[PDB]
Protein backbone atom coordinates (compact mmCIF):
# COMPACT_ATOMS: atom_id res chain seq x y z
CA UNK A 1 0.00 0.00 0.00
CA UNK A 2 2.75 2.49 0.96
CA UNK A 3 6.51 3.03 0.82
CA UNK A 4 8.68 1.38 3.49
CA UNK A 5 11.92 3.15 4.54
CA UNK A 6 14.53 3.37 1.76
CA UNK A 7 18.28 3.09 1.55
CA UNK A 8 19.88 6.50 1.07
CA UNK A 9 23.42 7.53 0.27
CA UNK A 10 25.19 8.12 3.59
CA UNK A 11 27.87 10.54 2.45
CA UNK A 12 26.73 13.98 1.31
CA UNK A 13 28.43 16.48 -0.98
CA UNK A 14 27.71 20.05 0.12
CA UNK A 15 27.60 23.35 -1.72
CA UNK A 16 30.77 25.35 -1.21
CA UNK A 17 30.19 27.94 1.58
CA UNK A 18 26.46 28.69 1.91
CA UNK A 19 27.90 31.32 4.32
CA UNK A 20 30.17 29.41 6.68
CA UNK A 21 27.11 27.08 6.57
CA UNK A 22 25.92 23.99 4.61
CA UNK A 23 23.45 22.63 2.03
CA UNK A 24 23.51 19.23 0.26
CA UNK A 25 23.92 18.64 -3.46
CA UNK A 26 21.18 16.32 -4.68
CA UNK A 27 23.36 13.41 -5.82
CA UNK A 28 20.94 12.58 -8.69
CA UNK A 29 22.26 15.74 -10.37
CA UNK A 30 25.82 14.37 -10.41
CA UNK A 31 27.07 12.82 -13.66
CA UNK A 32 27.66 9.09 -14.10
CA UNK A 33 30.50 8.06 -16.39
CA UNK A 34 29.54 4.72 -17.87
CA UNK A 35 33.24 3.76 -18.09
CA UNK A 36 32.47 2.12 -14.74
CA UNK A 37 30.09 -0.43 -16.28
CA UNK A 38 31.18 -4.02 -15.81
CA UNK A 39 29.31 -6.94 -17.43
CA UNK A 40 27.44 -8.80 -14.69
CA UNK A 41 28.17 -12.21 -16.28
CA UNK A 42 31.84 -11.63 -15.33
CA UNK A 43 30.92 -11.45 -11.60
CA UNK A 44 30.84 -14.53 -9.36
CA UNK A 45 29.13 -13.98 -6.00
CA UNK A 46 30.57 -15.49 -2.83
CA UNK A 47 29.69 -15.03 0.81
CA UNK A 48 27.37 -12.35 2.16
CA UNK A 49 29.44 -9.94 4.27
CA UNK A 50 26.37 -8.43 5.86
CA UNK A 51 22.68 -8.02 5.15
CA UNK A 52 20.63 -5.08 6.43
CA UNK A 53 17.07 -3.83 6.06
CA UNK A 54 17.59 -2.67 2.44
CA UNK A 55 20.15 -4.97 0.88
CA UNK A 56 23.50 -6.60 1.38
CA UNK A 57 27.17 -6.49 0.57
CA UNK A 58 28.75 -9.64 -0.81
CA UNK A 59 32.24 -10.83 -1.60
CA UNK A 60 32.62 -11.58 -5.30
CA UNK A 61 35.24 -12.36 -7.92
CA UNK A 62 35.28 -10.03 -10.92
CA UNK A 63 36.99 -11.44 -13.99
CA UNK A 64 38.86 -8.99 -16.22
CA UNK A 65 37.93 -5.93 -14.12
CA UNK A 66 41.32 -4.20 -14.50
CA UNK A 67 43.61 -6.70 -16.29
CA UNK A 68 41.90 -8.96 -18.87
CA UNK A 69 43.65 -12.15 -17.68
CA UNK A 70 43.28 -11.49 -13.94
CA UNK A 71 40.52 -12.19 -11.45
CA UNK A 72 40.04 -9.91 -8.48
CA UNK A 73 38.14 -10.12 -5.19
CA UNK A 74 35.69 -7.25 -4.86
CA UNK A 75 32.77 -6.24 -2.67
CA UNK A 76 29.37 -5.83 -4.30
CA UNK A 77 26.60 -3.64 -2.92
CA UNK A 78 23.05 -4.50 -3.92
CA UNK A 79 19.52 -3.85 -2.74
CA UNK A 80 16.97 -6.55 -2.04
CA UNK A 81 15.91 -8.49 -5.16
CA UNK A 82 12.44 -6.90 -4.94
CA UNK A 83 13.71 -3.29 -4.92
CA UNK A 84 11.89 -0.98 -7.31
CA UNK A 85 13.63 1.48 -9.61
CA UNK A 86 13.46 4.45 -7.24
CA UNK A 87 14.98 2.40 -4.42
CA UNK A 88 17.66 1.31 -6.88
CA UNK A 89 18.25 4.94 -7.83
CA UNK A 90 19.87 5.37 -4.38
CA UNK A 91 22.63 2.99 -5.49
CA UNK A 92 22.97 5.01 -8.70
CA UNK A 93 23.36 8.11 -6.55
CA UNK A 94 25.96 6.34 -4.40
CA UNK A 95 27.86 5.42 -7.58
CA UNK A 96 27.72 9.05 -8.67
CA UNK A 97 29.07 10.25 -5.33
CA UNK A 98 31.95 7.75 -5.29
CA UNK A 99 32.70 8.60 -8.92
CA UNK A 100 32.73 12.29 -8.10
CA UNK A 101 35.06 11.90 -5.12
CA UNK A 102 37.69 9.97 -7.01
CA UNK A 103 40.28 7.61 -5.65
CA UNK A 104 42.15 7.71 -2.35
CA UNK A 105 44.12 4.98 -0.60
CA UNK A 106 42.18 5.51 2.66
CA UNK A 107 38.67 5.15 1.35
CA UNK A 108 36.93 2.10 -0.07
CA UNK A 109 37.12 2.97 -3.75
CA UNK A 110 34.75 2.38 -6.59
CA UNK A 111 35.87 -0.32 -9.03
CA UNK A 112 32.81 -0.70 -11.25
CA UNK A 113 29.07 -1.09 -11.53
CA UNK A 114 26.32 -3.11 -13.12
CA UNK A 115 23.45 -0.69 -13.80
CA UNK A 116 22.24 -1.93 -17.20
CA UNK A 117 20.22 -5.03 -18.07
CA UNK A 118 19.48 -6.18 -14.53
CA UNK A 119 19.76 -5.49 -10.79
CA UNK A 120 21.77 -2.43 -9.82
CA UNK A 121 25.18 -3.42 -8.41
CA UNK A 122 28.02 -1.25 -7.12
CA UNK A 123 31.45 -2.93 -7.12
CA UNK A 124 33.97 -1.62 -4.63
CA UNK A 125 37.31 -2.64 -3.26
CA UNK A 126 37.20 -5.61 -0.95
CA UNK A 127 38.83 -5.22 2.44
CA UNK A 128 39.91 -8.65 3.61
CA UNK A 129 40.23 -7.99 7.36
CA UNK A 130 36.70 -6.58 7.73
CA UNK A 131 35.62 -3.62 9.80
CA UNK A 132 38.04 -2.00 12.20
CA UNK A 133 35.69 -2.28 15.18
CA UNK A 134 35.60 -6.07 14.94
CA UNK A 135 39.34 -6.12 14.26
CA UNK A 136 40.10 -4.08 17.39
CA UNK A 137 37.86 -6.28 19.54
CA UNK A 138 39.29 -9.56 18.26
CA UNK A 139 42.89 -8.32 18.47
CA UNK A 140 42.35 -6.62 21.83
CA UNK A 141 43.85 -9.46 23.90
CA UNK A 142 47.05 -9.39 21.77
CA UNK A 143 47.48 -5.69 22.63
CA UNK A 144 47.09 -6.36 26.37
CA UNK A 145 49.60 -9.22 26.25
CA UNK A 146 51.94 -9.72 23.28
CA UNK A 147 52.78 -13.34 24.28
CA UNK A 148 49.11 -14.31 23.91
CA UNK A 149 48.31 -15.84 20.48
CA UNK A 150 46.44 -13.25 18.49
CA UNK A 151 43.10 -13.89 16.81
CA UNK A 152 43.70 -15.22 13.30
CA UNK A 153 41.70 -13.11 10.85
CA UNK A 154 42.19 -14.38 7.30
CA UNK A 155 46.02 -14.31 6.82
CA UNK A 156 46.59 -11.81 9.67
CA UNK A 157 47.86 -13.61 12.80
CA UNK A 158 49.81 -10.58 14.10
CA UNK A 159 49.22 -8.78 17.36
CA UNK A 160 47.87 -5.27 17.64
CA UNK A 161 50.16 -2.64 19.18
CA UNK A 162 50.40 1.12 19.77
CA UNK A 163 52.06 1.75 16.39
CA UNK A 164 49.01 0.14 14.72
CA UNK A 165 46.65 2.51 16.55
CA UNK A 166 48.79 5.49 15.62
CA UNK A 167 48.83 4.38 11.99
CA UNK A 168 45.04 3.91 11.98
CA UNK A 169 44.56 7.38 13.48
CA UNK A 170 46.75 8.89 10.78
CA UNK A 171 45.23 6.97 7.88
CA UNK A 172 41.67 7.78 8.87
CA UNK A 173 42.57 11.46 9.30
CA UNK A 174 44.06 11.40 5.77
CA UNK A 175 40.97 9.75 4.31
CA UNK A 176 38.68 12.23 6.05
CA UNK A 177 40.89 15.15 4.95
CA UNK A 178 40.37 13.79 1.43
CA UNK A 179 36.60 13.66 1.83
CA UNK A 180 36.44 17.19 3.26
CA UNK A 181 38.67 18.41 0.44
CA UNK A 182 35.92 17.24 -1.96
CA UNK A 183 33.24 18.99 0.13
CA UNK A 184 32.03 15.61 1.29
CA UNK A 185 30.67 14.84 4.76
CA UNK A 186 30.43 11.26 5.99
CA UNK A 187 27.85 11.73 8.77
CA UNK A 188 28.45 8.22 10.22
CA UNK A 189 32.18 8.10 10.93
CA UNK A 190 32.91 5.32 13.41
CA UNK A 191 35.16 2.27 13.65
CA UNK A 192 32.34 0.12 12.23
CA UNK A 193 32.58 2.19 8.98
CA UNK A 194 36.33 1.90 8.60
CA UNK A 195 37.56 -1.32 6.96
CA UNK A 196 40.99 -2.89 7.02
CA UNK A 197 42.80 -4.42 4.07
CA UNK A 198 46.22 -5.71 3.02
CA UNK A 199 49.10 -4.03 4.84
CA UNK A 200 46.69 -2.98 7.59
CA UNK A 201 45.56 -0.12 5.38
CA UNK A 202 42.37 1.48 6.70
CA UNK A 203 39.66 2.46 4.27
CA UNK A 204 36.79 4.74 5.22
CA UNK A 205 33.43 3.64 3.82
CA UNK A 206 29.74 3.46 4.45
CA UNK A 207 28.92 -0.15 5.38
CA UNK A 208 25.34 0.60 6.49
CA UNK A 209 23.79 -1.34 3.62
CA UNK A 210 25.32 -4.52 5.09
CA UNK A 211 23.94 -3.73 8.56
CA UNK A 212 20.61 -4.24 10.21
CA UNK A 213 20.47 -0.91 12.03
CA UNK A 214 17.47 -1.91 14.16
CA UNK A 215 19.62 -4.64 15.75
CA UNK A 216 22.63 -2.34 16.38
CA UNK A 217 22.35 -0.65 19.82
CA UNK A 218 24.94 1.94 18.70
CA UNK A 219 22.04 3.43 16.73
CA UNK A 220 19.33 4.92 18.95
CA UNK A 221 15.82 6.18 18.21
CA UNK A 222 15.53 9.99 18.26
CA UNK A 223 13.30 11.68 15.66
CA UNK A 224 11.61 8.89 13.66
CA UNK A 225 15.08 7.60 12.62
CA UNK A 226 17.85 5.55 14.21
CA UNK A 227 21.02 7.58 14.65
CA UNK A 228 24.56 7.03 15.98
CA UNK A 229 24.01 9.53 18.80
CA UNK A 230 27.20 8.68 20.73
CA UNK A 231 29.24 9.69 17.66
CA UNK A 232 27.26 12.85 16.90
CA UNK A 233 28.17 16.46 17.67
CA UNK A 234 25.84 18.29 20.09
CA UNK A 235 24.77 20.58 17.22
CA UNK A 236 23.80 17.66 14.95
CA UNK A 237 21.80 16.07 17.77
CA UNK A 238 19.90 19.29 18.49
CA UNK A 239 19.75 21.12 15.11
CA UNK A 240 19.94 18.08 12.74
CA UNK A 241 22.85 19.66 10.89
CA UNK A 242 25.84 17.66 9.70
CA UNK A 243 28.98 19.59 8.81
CA UNK A 244 32.71 19.17 8.30
CA UNK A 245 33.02 20.04 11.99
CA UNK A 246 30.57 17.38 13.17
CA UNK A 247 32.58 14.78 11.18
CA UNK A 248 35.56 15.96 13.24
CA UNK A 249 33.58 15.39 16.46
CA UNK A 250 32.89 11.85 15.23
CA UNK A 251 36.55 11.31 14.43
CA UNK A 252 37.34 12.22 18.03
CA UNK A 253 34.87 9.54 19.14
CA UNK A 254 36.53 7.16 16.71
CA UNK A 255 39.94 7.91 18.27
CA UNK A 256 38.36 6.98 21.60
CA UNK A 257 37.09 3.68 20.11
CA UNK A 258 40.54 3.09 18.66
CA UNK A 259 42.63 3.61 21.77
CA UNK A 260 40.02 1.80 23.91
CA UNK A 261 40.57 -1.25 21.68
CA UNK A 262 37.06 -1.11 20.30
CA UNK A 263 35.01 -0.28 23.38
CA UNK A 264 31.63 1.25 22.65
CA UNK A 265 31.76 4.95 23.65
CA UNK A 266 30.29 6.31 26.91
CA UNK A 267 30.29 2.73 28.21
CA UNK A 268 27.30 1.90 30.38
CA UNK A 269 25.70 5.29 29.71
CA UNK A 270 22.38 4.84 27.89
CA UNK A 271 21.37 7.48 25.36
CA UNK A 272 18.55 9.06 27.36
CA UNK A 273 17.39 12.63 28.21
CA UNK A 274 20.22 13.17 30.72
CA UNK A 275 22.86 11.93 28.24
CA UNK A 276 21.78 14.70 25.86
CA UNK A 277 21.87 17.16 28.75
CA UNK A 278 25.36 16.34 29.99
CA UNK A 279 26.82 16.42 26.48
CA UNK A 280 25.58 19.98 25.98
CA UNK A 281 26.75 20.95 29.49
CA UNK A 282 30.29 19.86 28.57
CA UNK A 283 30.65 16.24 29.74
CA UNK A 284 33.31 14.37 27.82
CA UNK A 285 34.73 10.88 27.99
CA UNK A 286 37.90 10.32 29.96
CA UNK A 287 41.04 9.25 28.13
CA UNK A 288 41.32 5.62 27.08
CA UNK A 289 43.99 3.87 29.15
CA UNK A 290 46.16 3.26 26.08
CA UNK A 291 45.81 6.70 24.42
CA UNK A 292 48.95 8.84 24.38
CA UNK A 293 48.15 12.14 26.15
CA UNK A 294 48.76 13.89 22.82
CA UNK A 295 46.03 11.80 21.11
CA UNK A 296 43.59 12.48 23.93
CA UNK A 297 44.38 16.19 23.44
CA UNK A 298 43.25 15.78 19.82
CA UNK A 299 40.09 14.03 21.02
CA UNK A 300 39.33 16.88 23.43
CA UNK A 301 39.67 19.46 20.63
CA UNK A 302 37.52 17.35 18.31
CA UNK A 303 34.87 17.59 21.04
CA UNK A 304 35.00 21.35 21.50
CA UNK A 305 31.46 22.61 22.16
CA UNK A 306 32.21 25.37 19.64
CA UNK A 307 32.41 23.73 16.19
CA UNK A 308 34.70 26.49 14.86
CA UNK A 309 37.36 25.70 17.51
CA UNK A 310 37.67 22.08 16.46
CA UNK A 311 40.65 21.23 14.25
CA UNK A 312 40.08 20.54 10.57
CA UNK A 313 41.18 17.13 9.30
CA UNK A 314 44.05 18.86 7.48
CA UNK A 315 45.28 20.09 10.89
CA UNK A 316 44.75 16.68 12.53
CA UNK A 317 46.84 15.05 9.80
CA UNK A 318 49.61 17.59 10.47
CA UNK A 319 49.34 17.02 14.23
CA UNK A 320 49.49 13.22 14.00
CA UNK A 321 52.36 13.43 11.48
CA UNK A 322 54.28 15.35 14.16
CA UNK A 323 53.34 12.75 16.82
CA UNK A 324 54.44 9.74 14.76
CA UNK A 325 57.68 11.51 13.84
CA UNK A 326 58.33 12.36 17.51
CA UNK A 327 57.32 8.85 18.64
CA UNK A 328 60.15 7.17 16.68
CA UNK A 329 62.55 5.39 19.05
CA UNK A 330 59.90 5.96 21.78
CA UNK A 331 57.45 3.06 21.30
Amino acid sequence: YLQKPMYEVQWKVVEEINGNNYVYIDPTQLPYDHKWEFPRNRLSFGKTLGAGAFGKVVEATAYGLIKSDAAMTVAVKMLKPSAHLTEREALMSELKVLSYLGNHMNIVNLLGACTIGGPTLVITEYCCYGDLLNFLRRKRDSFICSKTSPAIMEDDELALDLEDLLSFSYQVAKGMAFLASKNCIHRDLAARNILLTHGRITKICDFGLARDIKNDSNYVVKGNARLPVKWMAPESIFNCVYTFESDVWSYGIFLWELFSLGSSPYPGMPVDSKFYKMIKEGFRMLSPEHAPAEMYDIMKTCWDADPLKRPTFKQIVQLIEKQISESTNHI
